């Protein structure tokens, strides 16, 4: 594709990515900076992360989620091309390279256009509910365990939705015995996020915006009630999805294929 | 000589809290109080507010039960417990069988180490408290063992497992099962083997790591503390390795090591 100089300040061990010094965002640990995929002449996201002590089985585990990761490609999952470990600055870094998403995530898009029309919310969901039975249906299955609006990226306001933000769940993260530090999860997780996200889509409201401080949540949540927003829920066939994912008994929780042999979800 | 200077009684009239604090802890404070039926003196422990939901106080209410109707030698007798409102709060209030004689920690602080002829002795009293527990119906797990709540009758008594109910008491957007704890028996045999190990050595296990993240490494890594490799006696060295295996179903459970040479006789 015509011509192009390099004038990068780092590239991909493979060599097939080059970093520029265009800074794209800011978050937790994480920065994004701009980058070039020399096979593809593609334009490409350069997560430079941060250093999160990890022990190092982890770091086998993380390797192992990465090649999954990389080996993956639906309409609905922000691709995953590659990821190494770096000295940046003066800590331990690990960089990954993904497909660039432009067009900022939902909670952007909410905060921009502020209300949500059905149709939007009626495609955009069944759009997300079909990349999770994808991840879900990877041998193995591959569970989110983070999905949020704000890793829900946008191809155009006109366009598509694809989740992102792949391997940070595994990344970022008295005395009592090892196994105490197990974090159980499965699918229902998965679910269960998504019911919440739904809803926030739906009510253009944070999930538990009434809640002061965490523990506060904890209680509400372990006891079953539910966000002062769910009443706010208007169209009563949304309401019925929003609750049977939100079901605080995991094994009482709707399934994937489930949502989408609902009938909203129907083509 | 069977006076009534009290400032509050259970609910039931057979206990009487005396204005005496016997202790202080975190969000606790102990008080001195009599069994006006066995006439004898006992720990009245005014807890306090741990934001508990409900559904859990009900929970507790009924472990509480279990607890009332429990007799064992090497475990603190639990006689009563109710709720409360002190100054502004909700508090929670605890009766047990007083201990006055401290903990394992009191004692290596006051005689520095432990004989092993004791040690042998003591451990041999903890592993038949918890099998006791264990064998509870439901079963009952500690989760929370730490030497300054072995009790001990006295430098030449015996031992019983304490601070009972705060396992549960005190604990130890995102789906309400991730809330959920999940332990067993071994998480206990685990607790038992730093109980053992700092007992060898009398060090606190893992005294090297100044940052509490420090240990966190090293356990999930699966490294044993510096002072595991200090203990002199081989066949208790083996024993605590057993204990803090960190694959939890490579652990040793109770009946294996009350089956062993070391605790016997």
């Amino acid at each position: 594709e015509e011509e192009a100089e390099m004038k990068a300040v780092a590239t991909s061990p493979s060599g097939r990515f080059l970093k520029f010094d265009i800074e794209l965002g800011r978050g937790a640990f994480k920065t994004v900076y701009k980058g070039l995929d020399t096979e593809t002449w593609v334009e490409v996201a350069w997560c430079e992360l941060q250093d999160r002590k990890l022990t190092k089985a982890e770091q086998q585990r993380f390797k192992e989620e990465a090649e999954m990761l990389k080996g993956l490609q639906h309409p609905n999952i922000v691709r995953f091309y590659d990821s190494w470990e770096s000295i940046l600055k003066g800590k331990k870094c690990i960089v990954l390279v993904t497909e660039l998403m432009t067009s900022g995530t939902l909670k952007t898009y909410l905060k921009r256009f502020k209300v949500m029309k059905p149709k939007v919310l009626r495609s955009w969901c069944r759009q997300i509910l079909k990349g999770l039975q994808f991840l879900h249906t990877r041998t193995p299955p591959i569970i989110h365990r983070d999905l949020k609006c704000n890793n829900i990226f946008i191809t155009g306001p006109t366009g598509s939705v694809k989740i992102g933000d792949l391997g940070l769940a595994t990344l970022m993260r008295a005395f009592m015995a090892p196994e105490m530090y197990e974090e159980h999860f499965d699918e229902s997780v998965d679910v269960y996020a998504f019911g919440m996200c739904m809803l926030e889509m739906a009510t253009s409201e944070y999930p538990y915006s009434e809640c002061q401080n965490a523990a506060q949540i904890y209680r509400k949540v372990t006891s079953g009630i539910k966000p002062a927003s769910f009443n706010k829920v208007t169209d009563p066939e949304v309401k019925e999805i929003i609750e049977g994912c939100i079901r605080q008994n995991k094994s009482e929780r709707l399934s994937i294929r489930d949502l989408l042999n609902h009938a909203f979800f129907a083509e």
